[PDB]
């Protein structure tokens, strides 16, 4: 059903995430793993202790797509297990800030056609598939989205609540 996912989102804060490749996406898939630049950094780690669930919902620029959403497990931290990210233009993977842990809640996509109804006020009420990396998106349209996921019934929610 939808009731654990619909109990791990509630006063939860949303984060559109924007990658450039698809390489990056999977990386975190199967790591459970994310890197986002210091402006961001910054963002997030604030909004981990501000909120009983943080969510990245993920898409892949040129996809058409989202490509799923996690939950954020920890604040970002330096010095693990290197990750072998693909970066754009000239900057190096110094310039990427600290490692957060996440915990997938679905890894399947939704094209942006399914979510043409949903606006995003803390965009200027654009549609929520449009954002620069780091938008966040205000709480009834991030849940709504959410919802609009085909369910991934690989994931079990148990152990994500119990992290709550």
């Amino acid at each position: 059903g939808t009731s654990k996912l619909k109990y791990v989102l509630q006063d939860a804060r949303f984060f559109l995430i924007k990658s450039n490749n698809h390489e990056n996406v999977s990386l975190a898939k199967a790591k459970g793993v994310w890197s986002t630049l210091p402006v961001n950094e910054k963002k997030l780690n604030l909004a981990f202790r501000s909120a009983r669930s943080v969510i990245l919902i993920f898409s892949v620029r040129e996809s058409g797509k989202f490509q799923g959403f996690a939950r954020l497990s920890s604040e970002s931290h330096h010095g693990g297990s290197p990750i072998h990210w693909v970066l754009p233009a000239g900057m190096s993977a110094k310039m990427l800030g600290g490692v957060f842990k996440i915990d997938w809640i679905c890894r399947r996509e939704l094209p942006f056609t399914k979510s043409a109804h949903l606006t995003n006020p803390w965009n200027e009420h654009k549609p929520v598939k449009i954002g620069r990396d780091g938008q966040e998106i205000e709480l009834e349209c991030g849940t709504q989205l959410c919802l609009l996921f085909p369910p991934d019934e690989s994931i079990d929610l148990y152990q994500v609540i119990h992290k709550m």
